[PDB]
């Protein structure tokens, strides 16, 4: 509604944007060093997706991703999988055992991503990287035998007399942590009672192999406690708050620096879907680290994404047009791929970013909301056209 709008202020993006020339992660990185310099010594790095199927974007994520760890010292890798798909995968890119495939949940077993975790695996297997990528899994939707065991292992091996009991306390829960929809259908009664059990095993290997044993029965006692209310917002907040918990826990444990991977729902600043995530794990993380944390939010114009079902089976779908929002506004700048650090820009581009409009928003089952750019991302990487990410 400005000033001659469109034009002018397609203009002054266009001006203070840092155009990047490809999403390939072999070639060199001249392109990504003004992105360096908008970092800074943020410990924690917020990495979003406009869709959750989109080849290019998870590309350049993981070109974005090599940057951080080679250029910038990023060594946490935490992504929005499960806690015990997240073990499975950190033990490939630590050892190459394993196969990738199996423990990436649908959508995610692309050959796009794929690609970024035989990298870790590389990059763990040269002998003179003394500092291993550590791959983390920050999500609850499930707990599997394998997280389970994590802890009984450790326990039979290092605390012998308390394996009675550990396996006593979660012998019944462990056979309806499933998935987030068989472990609702307990009664209260059974609800209580493993959130009970599961707290009572964390307290005893709190101590008031053993990092990842303490951190897993942590994952057990969150995913009991988050699933014990019966509404719909209270799970939603907790759910967000481990995903931030995880984020912490992994750069306060390892050291280094940490990149949360995930779509830019989780990552932002603040409110995109108020109906769907009233709270998200990215306000969080700001709130608590502050300057700490930095968001890099991820656009795209048009073109056809993978996705669940309409309004499953993995099928694909197009982007939907919307002449008002950022995205449309952005596709106009003239340059196919940039960087657009939202923080600093001035002129027209700083009130457009600060205004509110159209933001496009994707899940992995189906689009539009109304937010300020800047409110949910400190930068964003555009990527004018898109298309189907490969399932493996």
């Amino acid at each position: 509604s400005g000033q001659s709008v469109q034009k002018n202020i397609v203009k002054s993006i266009q001006s203070q944007a840092n155009p990047l020339k490809t999403i390939e992660p072999s070639k060199p990185f001249e392109d990504l060093k003004p992105l360096k310099k908008m970092i800074g010594n943020a410990q924690y790095v917020g990495l979003g997706e406009n869709t959750h199927g989109s080849s290019e974007i998870f590309t350049m994520k993981f070109r974005l991703v090599k940057y951080l760890v080679t250029e910038m010292g990023f060594t946490n890798f935490a992504m929005e999988e499960d806690w015990g798909n997240g073990l499975k995968l950190n033990e490939y890119i630590q050892t190459g055992k394993g196969n990738p495939r199996e423990f990436l949940k649908l959508l995610y077993p692309t050959d796009e991503i794929i690609a970024m975790i035989e990298w870790m695996k590389d990059y763990n297997a040269d002998p003179s990287n003394k500092k291993k990528i550590q791959f983390i899994g920050l999500d609850l939707k499930a707990l599997d035998q394998g997280s389970f065991n994590k802890v009984i292992d450790y326990v039979r091996l290092h605390r012998p007399d308390l394996l009675a009991e550990v396996e006593e306390n979660y012998k019944e829960l462990s056979s309806f942590t499933g998935s987030i929809q068989e472990y609702m259908k307990l009664t209260p009664k059974l609800k209580e009672k493993f959130k009970a059990n599961a707290e009572r095993v964390a307290r005893l290997l709190k101590d008031e192999e053993y990092i990842w044993a303490k951190a897993t029965a942590s994952a057990i006692e969150k995913f009991t406690t988050m699933l014990l209310p019966n509404d719909y917002p209270s799970i939603i907040k907790l759910h967000e708050q481990y995903l931030a918990d995880h984020a912490m826990w992994a750069q306060e444990t390892f050291g280094g620096k940490t990149m949360v991977w995930a779509h830019n729902i989780h990552i932002a600043k603040g409110i995109i879907d108020e109906k769907l995530y009233p709270y998200v794990a990215g306000q969080f993380l700001k709130e608590r680290l502050d300057n700490n944390y930095v968001t890099i939010g991820s656009t795209t114009t048009e073109g056809n994404f993978t996705l669940y079902s309409e309004y499953g089976k993995i099928t694909t779908d197009t982007i939907p047009q919307d002449v008002k929002s950022f995205n449309y506004t952005l596709g106009k700048v003239p340059y196919k791929m940039f960087l657009l650090d939202n923080r600093h820009l001035k002129g027209q581009a700083e009130k457009w970013v600060k205004a509110k409009r159209p933001l496009l928003s994707i899940g992995g089952q189906i689009v539009y909301f109304d937010t300020s750019l800047l409110e949910q991302f400190d930068i964003i990487f555009h990527i004018r056209k898109t298309s189907p990410s490969h399932i493996k």
